[PDB]
């Protein structure tokens, strides 16, 4: 079902501050050694006029590395597969709410997501694009309400230096009641690879793995 | 552009814990005296697994009454119309986040909007459908960014006793500038005047007045 | 117990950004008529190093007019008195948590506040003492766990213009389950009176009163 | 100045829904090393009428063993010493704020922490103590305002199953500014080694350790 390599494909439906836009994007890796690369294309709406990088985190958690000891809530769902949502908390205000469905068709993963941003003010960091990439990441899972649930405290670089907060929630939900991990953690780091002046083109990579506390 | 009568056409597209529905509606109402009603249809994805309240707000503040030294920034805005985007933080961790866009076309107005909901507790109010209409409110509005923004303390009266607290955070945006008003509040009271067993045919009804703080 | 005519004493001890400091005053005013003013003197830790406007709220609701027909929660915790907590989180990410004990000494009221303010930007609006006052507010107010909570969307005037928002909470908890009202609001409206330059000396006004909300 | 072996005392002074308490102590660990112990006695205002837990994360950074390459902000402090102040979010509504003064006194480090935690639910985990301490946690900090900054997702594990959450946000002011470290973590893990019945007489042990991002 799920191969040692595995192709996706992802469609996006999104509005930030009132400006709908769309995104269609193509990518791969190898789900059992925690990495992925995706690139995408704005079909509809671009450039953007915000940054980036707050849509990077929304286009692959069935990639993450994870140890025998700890199940696969995510792989162990296909191949029906899983729905994830999430809350994203910007320290100036801004929120968004994603909600998103994978599926497997063909030997092929299927991202369907939507998304929507507001309340970013126009002279933040987001609406002047003055954000430089996110730092590596730490995530806290646990069960919960028979799914997965998750957060994590990430910071995008800015230009000017300094670092802009922002609180992720997640929800996994897998479509068929498969085996739930203990409380654990997942280290990811998303690198943008590529990219046109507009950002009308971009190229991501991350690495991510799921492992238990340092345990200290 | 505003006549002292006016009807309203209104498209919702949404999802919550990721169930996906849509619904459309036809409304009227007194403009320049704070009263609309509407009657709603769920199209697609009913009967709906949650609680109708939470969706009875998304779908009117051109209906607003406001004396004449408060700016009507929303009736300002037609022809061209303004959008609203709003953000609905439930004291049980449920957050949604909603972007709308208003427009006028041959006298009607014609109501667009997304809605995203996540994170409501599968055994909470909303999910188990145990809520029973909203208090009256009174929102508090100010200028800020350009736009206008108001935040309301809400609460859903629950079946068995007691409420289900809803905190409220709206950014009503012009497509074209014009006058904003101060530091003020509207006072709104919305009800459910008519629903079939399962809410896919329901009715409401909305009075909502702006004002001065009783100036204590 | 409750003369048409009271005052107060009260004393507070606090911290804001790990600096220490104490406060006492004496007040009165007319609890039936929803108005009370109190003279406060800075008598450690001063001069203070951020906004006065912060502490000002923290120095009486037993002074809050009530319509008969409206249980006066507060009046009726008398003479054993009542105990209030809150929380202020603001906009810019501060976080101030009060307790507060009210009793009734010799026919005058008794106040103890203590009072810890955390996470104040150095460059904000707090540190740099850039406040102009309180807007007038309404307080949104229910029964809870045999208690009576209160919320609120205030807001602090900006010297060089606009505002700096504030989201209070609070819980008034008497010391004997008296009556509690249902739903209902309470306006007030905070006036600085006197103040010297550094505010080591100042002076008050308050008029609040209780009602139901307009119903629109 | 740190040496290899070090005491402590503290004391603290707080306030949980209107119940107040003091309490005393004296610990001892190994700074470099990354461990550290506690022996606490409930002075005043015991039993408790609430969760052990929540106090015990506020009874020593100085013992965060720190690699060469990252500057231990903390340790660099003294002998002046540093003051820290802290926000605990509870996902029921509960909020602490905490403020602390770290010195170093003939070669002992002093320890004075005042609490104010409101808003618990009185049927929730903490006042019906229905907590069986914290699960490891891992801290993200970062550089801001001259001072070092960390948020933790910590969560406490619940008797009859599941967990307890709460968002830890603290500040870590030196009080003479010293070198800041730069994006990284820490992971720390507390244990009640000790206790007797009504937990007026505790023991705790914990052992924290910074370091750069397992860099994926």
């Amino acid at each position: 079902v799920i191969k040692e390599f595995m192709r996706f494909k992802v469609r996006m439906e999104g509005t930030v501050n009132g400006h709908e836009f769309e995104i269609e994007g193509e990518g791969e890796g190898r789900p059992y050694e925690g990495h992925n690369t995706v690139k995408l294309k704005v079909t509809k709406g671009g450039p953007l006029p915000f940054a980036w990088d707050i849509l990077s985190p929304q286009f692959s958690k069935v990639y993450v590395k994870h140890p025998a000891d700890i199940p696969d809530y995510k792989k162990l769902s296909f191949p029906e597969g899983f729905k994830w949502e999430r809350v994203m908390n910007f320290e100036d205000g801004g929120v968004v709410t994603v909600t998103q469905d994978s599926s497997l068709q063909d030997g092929c993963f299927i991202y369907k997501v939507k998304f929507i941003g507001v309340n970013f003010p126009s002279d933040g960091p987001v609406m002047q694009k003055k954000t430089m990439g996110w730092e590596a990441s730490t995530e806290r899972l646990y069960p919960r309400d028979g799914v997965l649930k998750g957060e994590i405290h990430k910071a995008l670089k800015l230009k000017d230096g300094g670092h802009y907060l922002v609180e992720f929630k997640s929800i996994y939900m897998a479509k068929k009641p498969v085996q739930l991990p203990g409380y654990y953690y997942v280290d990811s780091k998303l690198d943008i690879t590529s990219h046109n002046e507009d950002y009308t083109i971009v190229e991501q990579y991350e690495r991510t793995e799921g492992r238990h506390h340092l345990f200290l």
